[PDB]
């Protein structure tokens, strides 16, 4: 099976890439696995594969940390992500995001049902497993539970059967046969839950699949449109129909090569304590537990020698930055274009803790609109902040064509020098806010509303006659022939490789 | 002479430090010297000493570029600056700024007059020099003149004789015997100029000394208080009285070891074209010339084998960041403390193009004030933005004790996650603005007023009961004994020096 279609093959690919460290001595799931992974993420090291996890029994489970985190070199910085998608390991962010967007104007390729797969190699019924006895990690010392679910895919379907959603949402062990987790608006798992709660007749049939096809977990982390079944979008993106097997205890379908599958229900009535969790902005508020959604597990199926992927998330850089931010930015780029806005590129700078998105403007097109900053900021912010794709993002930074939005240094330069505080900004208080940001849910104002801004880092002539400056930098302040002479004599004179 | 007291000795020190590249083949002052220096500054390379400058005659002149720029290693990042001050080359920013502030509660040590010095080795009267014939650099391709003055010290004295100011302000060659330059409020050269213009009787006696004692050029770049003679402040800082010689054509006094001295007058009546200049925010606006102040040169004196220091300024990182921003931040720290504000540290993040200052708050003291964000932001911003030390700074970011304001990554983290846009900010429109920032002088609003903000990145409990989070990072989310085990087994397991 190809790496992008089979998690087990993806793990091989990381090895082959010299991007894996296999740890075969005993490692404790209580903090140690996550501490090693945290260190990896903070230093862009190789992904850790914990083959000897204290508490692993009967095949459950090994852990792969940092599956979507960064590599140290510039040349293959995003290689782990490229390996989710069959792209060369040197792919740029633009190329990765374009791949993730490509299925948006293709016909879906619906999945293919097969009779069995590796995820059926082992099973545990409802008298044989106990989720408190598995080697579930404690990821951060102050977490409110052991977070089994940081990189699996929840599968729920609308009551009418017409939409099956795949998404990542956190969940922790509640007791031997239940989880609690986040299920919050406007997320699709919440939207589908609401449909079942209005029908009122039953709990939501559910599955949670860990170690799914890498291309599937990327779509699971992306805000593709309402009503769009991720499996068909991934099929179109990859050019292949995904192979799914039916659950044993319900009629949902899971990837055939899933490492571990939980089958059960998401309650339409019950809740239980959930959180706190150290997360994507870099914080944990010890003791802030809240009621979350409650899942009942009826069955586990799993591969021989199953591997659980884990995100040890928090401060830079991990999956909560590389995937959540970048994939939201991709969708925002498309949304803006579909609303006739002259946006060429979008990215969530890591330096902003993926709370900003920088939008690169085609300023030739802007000039033809014959508009002003106030009007344009309002239009952009109305489009983005009124849409689910904009949910996580609290500051949009508009930049002209000279800025590479994938380079945070350049975004910061433009923001700091081209956007006058106050005058060049529009605040949005009557939009949905993202409560997870500390200044929202632990801040001075409403946790769920407002706190958003469009910051215009377009200069005045960019709306009228064109850019009227040159940068005071080596690139722009010296002629080509001089630059090349400098470069060619650099080591000669006495001063100081692309791969490294 | 010690390095901090004599520029010629400072140049030796850089060599000795393996922090100099001597270029002994011909280099063109038309762009080439500045392009090499620009490249140095963008890559934190060794400082260039151009010993064979095309157009050098009769000893005028060699060029040293990048005198106050950064070194590549973390361990001696600020070593060039430390070498201006007799500090170890590993000194921290806190230590450098503390040294620069130390004279603020010491008695001045006034300078000592000596009969001669190296700056008198050669002279050119007013029939022997022509400033258009010297190898003055063109620093950026679009500059409006050849900027002779990027790292010398202007010397002007109040009409009553009681205040002699030393400061850096740019100036370019106008004709054979005149310069034009910036002389703008609230700068001390402007304040003294105004005193002479109100008296109305004569032009301002002036000298411009290049290659002055390094400790003197640091004070020249710092906003020490109105009325304070820099020479006595430097004397106190260094513990020694500076040796000065009298000018030949006026009664001002210049450092004895100055490399090059211009003597003449700053007009109280005349102006001439000045600029544009590629500068500290990273821009040049080709063609934006304005009238500037006009200087007449009557005499040149200089050392044998004189060296002119040059700042090839623009995008990160050069003297306009390391010195202007850091030294302003130092003064702001002191100002805040003298106004009873609980500020421990201040720094202008390079990532903000030195347009922000981050202020670290002693939150124990804040808690005892029993105040609120709105009130505290207003108080801080009134103090800073109403003072000359705050002139260049358009955003103040308040952070708690966990943030190291000298680390831009941490400032950006705090700003992005702890300050709710709008609600947690106070805009200041009725304060002096810094017109050099593009969004000011080339922006949508008044060039000289407003555009300032205090952004409060203190969390709510920091005002009341104390920090209520822990970071989701390796440092804070794992116990000490576990962290140390991870570190001690890191290379063992398979993962990857302080000087490198
Ligand atoms: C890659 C990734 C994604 C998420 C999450 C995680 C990772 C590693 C973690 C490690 C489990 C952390 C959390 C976390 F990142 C939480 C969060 C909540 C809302 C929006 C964005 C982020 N998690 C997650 C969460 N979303 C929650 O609702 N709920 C969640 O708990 N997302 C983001 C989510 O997968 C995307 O927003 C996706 O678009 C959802 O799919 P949908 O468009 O089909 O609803
Ligand atoms: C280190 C340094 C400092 C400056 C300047 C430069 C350097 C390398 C350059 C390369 C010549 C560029 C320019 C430039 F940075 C301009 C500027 C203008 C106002 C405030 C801050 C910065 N320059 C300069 C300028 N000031 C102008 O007015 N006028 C100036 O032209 N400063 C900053 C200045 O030295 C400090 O603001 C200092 O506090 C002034 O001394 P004072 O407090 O005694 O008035
Ligand atoms: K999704
Ligand atoms: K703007
Ligand atoms: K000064
Ligand atoms: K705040
Ligand atoms: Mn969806
Ligand atoms: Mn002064």
């Amino acid at each position: 099976q190809p790496a992008h279609l089979c998690f087990r093959s993806f793990v091989e690919a990381l090895k082959v890439d010299n991007d894996l460290v296999e740890i075969n001595t005993p490692i404790d799931p209580n903090l140690e696995a996550a501490a090693i992974t945290r260190r990896v993420c903070e230093t862009n090291d190789k992904a850790p594969l914990f083959n000897n996890l204290i508490g692993m029994k009967n095949g459950l489970f090994r852990i792969l940390g940092a599956p979507g985190s960064l590599r140290k070199s510039s040349a293959d910085r995003y290689g782990r992500l490229a390996r989710h998608l069959a792209l060369p390991p040197t792919a740029s962010m633009r190329e990765i995001l374009d791949k993730m967007l490509s299925a948006s104007d293709m016909p879906p390729i619906p999945p293919t049902i097969v009779p069995t797969g590796p995820c059926k190699e082992n099973s545990l019924d409802d008298s044989e497993f106990d989720l408190t006895e598995l080697p579930v990690p404690l990821i951060h010392k102050s977490d409110g539970g052991k977070y089994i679910q940081t990189y699996g895919m929840h599968i729920v379907q609308s009551p009418d059967g017409t939409w099956t959603n795949w998404s990542i949402a956190r969940a922790m062990v509640h007791d031997k046969n239940h989880l609690t987790g986040l299920v919050i608006p406007p997320q699709h798992i919440w939207q589908i839950h609401q449909m079942w709660k209005k029908e009122g007749r039953s709990d939501v049939p559910w599955a949670l699949a860990f170690g799914v096809p890498p291309a599937a977990i990327m779509a699971s982390s992306m805000p593709i449109p309402d009503g769009v079944t991720e499996a068909g979008y991934v099929g179109a993106m990859t050019g292949s129909s995904l192979e799914l097997v039916k659950c044993d205890t319900n009629d949902l379908y899971v990837p055939a090569t899933s490492e571990i599958v939980l089958e059960g229900t998401l309650s339409i009535s019950e809740t239980g304590p959930e959180g706190p969790f150290g997360q994507m902005h870099g914080y944990i508020f010890p003791g802030d537990t809240h009621l979350g959604a409650k899942y009942k597990v009826n069955r586990i199926t799993y591969r021989n020698n199953a591997i659980m992927p884990m995100s040890s998330c928090g401060r830079l850089t991990d999956e909560t930055h590389t995937m959540i931010g970048s994939l939201a930015a991709a969708e925002i780029r498309k949304l803006c274009q579909q609303n006739d806005l002259p946006i060429t590129d979008a990215f969530a700078p890591f330096e902003s803790q993926v709370t900003w998105v920088a939008l690169r403007v085609d300023t030739e097109k802007l000039r033809a609109m014959k508009t002003t900053s106030e009007g344009f900021r309002k239009r952009v912010g109305d489009v983005v902040f009124n849409h689910k794709a904009g949910y996580t993002i609290h500051r949009l930074v508009l930049v002209g064509d000279d800025i590479d939005v994938y380079e945070g240094k350049d975004v910061l330069w433009a923001f700091s020098t081209r956007c006058r505080p106050g005058m060049d900004e529009t605040l949005f208080e009557d939009v949905r806010g993202f409560p997870l940001i500390p200044y929202m849910g632990h801040g001075n104002g409403p946790a769920h509303r407002g706190g958003k801004v469009v910051s215009d880092a377009l200069m005045p002539t960019e709306y009228t006659t064109g850019r009227n400056w040159e940068a005071a930098d080596f690139n722009q302040s010296y002629p080509e022939d001089l630059k090349q002479k400098v470069l060619d004599n650099w080591t000669k004179m006495g001063f100081s490789h692309h791969h490294h």
